[PDB]
């Protein structure tokens, strides 16, 4: 069974050739038909041997979807062979949150490590991989794999972290995305589908910026220094009622900061190390929060499908085969994936 | 009439004719102390209204759709009325204020300790019966700016969550009682003072525990693994919200209520928990402040008062600053 | 001023002429540039004389745009010239719900004899009018007056009765509207402004049923006995909510064949003595069931951010103010495609 | 093992020796207590033709027990827990948010609560479907716990649905001071700032309502409507929590709410309904039937059970007793839930 794993740290990483896994009871056993790249990925692999955390090798991919090839002892509720789409955060399934679907929140997974496929546990960049339990996987019917593996974070991450505060986004308010890439350019739909804000799209590159007026953003500002100008300059003296920081660098914090409305909300989504948001008197409106949101929900995940399935996500994609894996990779890295990269097997 | 003012930015306060309608007239019959004035008074020149300022924004009165003689509350963060926000009676979140120069009683307008007083628009006054001017007056601003604050996140205290009081001071000491009243989260108060830890319980409170070093891991071993649903830091100084980051729950909520300048939460990856919101709230919105004063006519709010005569205003200041008042301070005309 | 006036228990409405006002203290007076007929209206002509409680004559019309020409004393916020929409379900400003904006929910409306514009009050339908306080008016700016008029009733109902459940309507689900008239045709395009829901519409016309594929429905299927196993032929076993703009028995008894679990009715329109019947066994589990009134301030400001917006497409007939009355005769008789609006 | 089942249609429930069950999945609880719902004097009065749920069936839908096992771990042998009641699928958009009792997919899969088309509480042991299905209760008295359940989630389910209505200046009537009611007072109060007026038939309900918080506490029938306004001014309760749900606790239900307010009905009578029509009920005013609860919702329960935040009022019955319980229960004698403990 071939697999793209993590093997040497600071190393890129490598195809492979390693045993199909049979499932467990409780388990099921996918082929895979489409896996998805996410920037997260590379942040892992740039971790230093001290900070890293992930068990070596790790199978890589925690974007994933595919068909149930076989089912572990006493699972029911799945037949051979429906397509599905695989819920990453796993949780313990019996905390307070967790019994309502929240199991990126779950209060217990540290402790259980309990972690996600990609992220401890065998991803989805393989021919096969294993889902603990049947609770996390998600029915997708005839939707097509390759756009559909994106859904699982580039989707399911925006629509949570957009789900935290749709009560504010009603006419009349402004969205603003930075970073148009794997959740940005679906961040912006998701918004046209669930709300009626006006979107304000930013990225540092004018073919990203494009792309999200492709997808569907009102107007569009080139990142950098003139960025809040720009942005206030469209939203009138008032501010942005939200923003949604995919790329969560001082800068785009920054200018979150200096653009965001009074009792707004500002959604520190992207990871850079060590950069923080300053929520204090004078360096921030009253009354705007700021969260780092992790993931999305079960029920969220239903509704990024529902999504898709009624024709409202465009989802943009490269695919490439297995080999291509650490190629795809390199190819994130340096920018140059118009959208996600997704591997199918 | 005598009114409490401040005349020159560093110094100390002080007889102003007496004004006319044309708009609502009140004679006060009480004025809190915010701590904010004495925030507002070691404001250099440069920061810092118009001089000279009558004080108070914490104000009750009685009339001198509204009975001549009417026993009212005065609705501090005046906004516009007119915007999406100043709709929803959210004034303190009016959007159009600064810019048409729109400043709360006591902080660009004549305020409340004076004898009588000038409120601007009749929507600015809630209805207040037969509850105990004294009393009422902190209602205005240390009983509506932790309700608001509490409101702000109200769903996530359900049975089981738990909630952190951080400085049970004037607010802090109102807002333990506030989620008493209206959530069945567990409470735990912190702060520096032995005493105001006593306050606390005597209030309800399910702990209180000594503010510093310890504070995190006594408030962990009591919350568990977990930590607190929700951090309300009344104090808002690094050390208190350092504190507040390093027990907030997964999910959870900061609301920086105090104000220290250049005090910040750092919000980021590695720094807090997923899903951990925080805030800067400020003051209350409109029905908000009845909720408040419904509270108190239901006996639900017992606010520690002390009493100043209109004479013992300035010397009312230096006590605050002091730390010396237990609860609010209250000026009588 | 000419004005349209309803002067007689039964009668029909006249047109006459009466003073035009000024503003008392407070007050803002303004040409009329668009007036909205109602169903409403037809539906309190109808009123026997007992019942009726309106006061006589009572100049029509409870939809109203006009422009600032008069500012009474102490009244700013304003310019002369300014283009306003009439926010209608006057409250008494002070009450816990009124502080909100919700003054369609104020509590002492009634005891105090507030009234609406055109509903206890004069109304919009003539060339100038009373707005008695400056927080019921709300900017328009440069909108076109003839398709803001209905924003004020036909677009801040369905609003209203759509903000009351919208966290229902995720994606996945379906809202079923019957009735594609004035307030039917608006509720359409809010559904799809507002919410990923799917929508399927419901009407006794097979041009209403066109209208509403027009302006965005998902499905369009005819209203009658068999339009309930047809609506879940569509959504299969039902509907999250169903916004009735009928709110005849038939139509309520379709609305409960269809609910959802969990589900909501908001029963909008008004056949008097026709009622849901809420109860086990005939009703699922969880469906809500609600008679909402008009909407709130907030609420009528962001309607009309939509239609700035530009993503509520509002169909319209003009009518000059004679005829006023061959127009609600029109409305009665169903032969509006849309909102009825007159131009003084 | 003993156990108390319905056999026969429009004859009272027997007691009977019938086999110890075993474990699939599935997990096997010597049941601590169980909770007797009035909901049963309403399934045993349901005709030959409508009754649908199976002969004969061990009753019983509130359970609390000691835990053998199925293949299926994260409980221990002999932890205490809560039988979350209204089973579902697990798996629809209901389901994953918890929310089981609205599961859609429950009907179609032909899925059964425990002494609803499964087997009951009411015996030595029970089956319990799946994990999820178990709620840890920890050190609680397992008496006072049962009812938790049922007569505590249907009611917080009911006042969680509007909640934020019933801030500081709400108020809040609960009709019907029964086993479900009397937890009712005491979550409104724990969860909220509402004042509470209880309305029931009987004065020793009524003593019953004070004793477990009711501001007031308001005489049935005819004259409730005035004395329940009497005590709002002329502005009528935020909400009515029917747990009767006769056409007149219905009827007083709707002459009693505030514009913009909210009417629940949770008592089960054969027919009755509100009548939600313009001129019969103020604008905004919302009605709906609610059916037990929510996941997390009995996590909430427990949590408010274990902070002395609810006291139960209950009598204790044995296995053998039963038959005569439910006899009790029909007469309406019980001071608050009967529990039965074998
Ligand atoms: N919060 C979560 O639960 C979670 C989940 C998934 C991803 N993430 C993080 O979100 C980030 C985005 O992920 P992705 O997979 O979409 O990566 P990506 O490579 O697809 O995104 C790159 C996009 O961001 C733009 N960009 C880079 N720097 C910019 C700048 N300073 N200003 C404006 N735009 C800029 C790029 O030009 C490009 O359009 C990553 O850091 C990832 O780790 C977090
Ligand atoms: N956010 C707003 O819109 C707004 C409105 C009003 C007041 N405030 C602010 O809230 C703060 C408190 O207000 P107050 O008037 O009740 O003050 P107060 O002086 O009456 O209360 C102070 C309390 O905090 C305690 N304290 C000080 N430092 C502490 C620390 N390190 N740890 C624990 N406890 C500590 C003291 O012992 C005392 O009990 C002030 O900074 C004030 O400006 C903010
Ligand atoms: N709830 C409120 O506060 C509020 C506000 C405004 C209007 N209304 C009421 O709402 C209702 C709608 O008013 P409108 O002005 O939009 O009416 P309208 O005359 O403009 O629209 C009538 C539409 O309903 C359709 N219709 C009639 N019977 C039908 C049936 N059995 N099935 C399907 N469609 C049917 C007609 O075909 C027509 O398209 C009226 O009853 C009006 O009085 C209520
Ligand atoms: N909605 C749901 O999912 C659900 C769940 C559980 C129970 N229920 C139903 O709720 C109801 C109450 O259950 P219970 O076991 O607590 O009943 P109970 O017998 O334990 O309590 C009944 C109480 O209501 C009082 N009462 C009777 N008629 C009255 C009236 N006219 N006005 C005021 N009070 C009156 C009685 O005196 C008694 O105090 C039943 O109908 C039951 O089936 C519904
Ligand atoms: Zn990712
Ligand atoms: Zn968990
Ligand atoms: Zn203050
Ligand atoms: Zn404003
Ligand atoms: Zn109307
Ligand atoms: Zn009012
Ligand atoms: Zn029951
Ligand atoms: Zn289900």
């Amino acid at each position: 069974m071939k697999a793209v794993q993590y093997t040497e740290i600071g190393s890129e990483p490598v195809v492979v050739d390693i045993p199909t896994p049979t499932p467990g009871p409780g388990e099921i056993l996918l082929k895979v038909t489409a896996a998805g790249l996410c920037h997260s990925d590379i942040f892992v692999m740039d971790m230093p041997a001290a900070q890293y955390a992930y068990g070596l090798p790790l199978t890589l991919g925690h974007e994933g979807v595919g068909t149930v090839a076989e089912l572990g002892e006493g699972v029911t509720g799945f037949g051979v062979g429906d397509a599905v789409a695989v819920y990453g955060p796993w949780g313990c399934g019996a905390c307070h949150a967790c019994a309502r679907g929240r199991e990126n929140y779950c209060t217990r997974a540290a402790d259980l490590g309990i972690t996600p496929p990609g992220l401890g546990s065998p991803g989805s960049m393989a021919e096969y991989m294993i889902v603990d339990s049947a609770r996390h996987l998600v029915p997708i019917g005839d939707l097509d794999p390759v756009a559909a593996a994106p859904l699982t974070d580039a989707g399911l991450t925006p629509y949570h972290a957009i789900s935290r505060v749709l009560p504010l986004l009603g006419p009349g308010s402004t969205a603003v995305v930075i970073g148009v890439g794997g959740l940005g350019h679906v961040g912006i739909q998701i918004l046209r589908a669930v709300s009626a804000a006006r979107v304000i799209a930013v990225d540092l590159d004018d073919d990203r910026l494009a792309l999200a007026r492709e997808v569907g953003a009102d107007a569009a500002v080139k990142s950098g220094a003139g960025a809040a100008d720009a942005i206030r300059e469209l939203t009138g003296g008032q501010g942005a009622t939200a923003v949604f920081d995919f790329v969560g660098a001082q800068s785009t914090i920054d200018t979150a900061q200096q653009v965001v409305a009074v009792d707004g909300h500002i959604s520190v989504v992207g990871i850079h190390a060590g950069a923080h948001a300053k929520v204090g008197f004078f360096m921030i409106p009253f009354g705007a929060s700021v969260v780092t949101p992790y993931w999305g929900t079960r029920s969220e995940l239903m509704e990024v499908v529902a999504l898709a399935r009624a024709g409202r996500l465009d989802i943009h994609t490269e695919t490439f085969t297995l080999d291509e894996g650490p190629a795809a990779y390199r190819r994130l890295r340096e920018g140059s994936i118009r959208g996600r990269g997704v591997v199918v097997p």
